[PDB]
DNA sequence: TTGGGGTATGGGGCTTGGTGG
DNA sequence: CCAACCAAGCCCCATACCCCAA
């Protein structure tokens, strides 16, 4: 908003390199993927001589300076509670990506999904056959029906919640095991 | 020791509304 | 706190590499 005005943080020598040489690379080479000539570009980054590399150090160490500068001079202009907020959405921003990860490996251990509930359970049915625009609207309807059934009519779904409880269960237990012996004794319960 | 940040894109998942480990 | 139930078009991202600021 006024923290995206933020100056950002200069690239190092190998990224500049790599930059610039994507263009070129990829106009020699239509047919080819990106991961292949940024590897080949590595190469020539490996290859080039250091009095070369020399100059885009120093390229990227004066422009080092020029964030140093440029940040300070920044923060000065900004009130405390903003400087605040800022160091704020930095932190936010590593701790969502820091979640997207733990997410991921996760999903990717095929760990199991969390019980569903009684009310779960009849939404994963109850919606197809349901009135409204976006899903919010889609959602209200489903949602006043659970207020208007009664005992007998929430049997079969407060039994398959009993149900995927007991799946829950099982599943937990293939999977911490299965976790035990993959040698991650720290994604375990407790 | 770690990880972010440059690209481009092919598969990934976070979002908006009101019951459960 | 965060995950679960329903969308799907945008948020993000690992991938190929290297390097240096936190």
């Amino acid at each position: 908003s006024v923290l995206a005005s933020c100056p950002k943080k200069p690239v190092s020598s190998y990224l500049r390199f790599s930059k610039e040489q994507l263009p070129i690379f990829k106009a020699q080479n239509p047919d080819a993927k990106t991961t292949e000539l940024i590897r080949r570009i590595a190469q020539r980054w490996r290859e080039l001589p250091d009095s070369k590399k020399k100059i885009y150090q120093d390229a990227y160490r004066a422009e080092w300076q020029v964030y140093k500068e440029e940040i300070s001079r920044f923060k000065e202009q900004l009130t405390p509670s903003q400087i605040m907020s800022l160091e704020k959405e930095i932190m936010d921003k590593h701790l969502k990506r820091k979640a997207m990860t733990k997410k991921k490996e996760l999903t990717l251990l095929g760990k199991p999904k969390r019980p569903r509930s009684a009310y779960n359970v009849y939404v994963a049915e109850r919606f197809q056959e349901a009135k409204g625009d976006s899903p919010q609207e889609k959602l209200k309807t489903v949602k006043e029906n659970w207020k208007n059934l009664s005992d007998s009519e929430k049997e079969l779904y407060i039994q398959h919640a009993k149900e995927d409880e007991t799946r829950y269960h099982n599943e937990m237990k293939s999977w911490e095991e299965q976790m035990i012996e993959v040698g991650r004794k720290d994604l375990l319960r407790r």
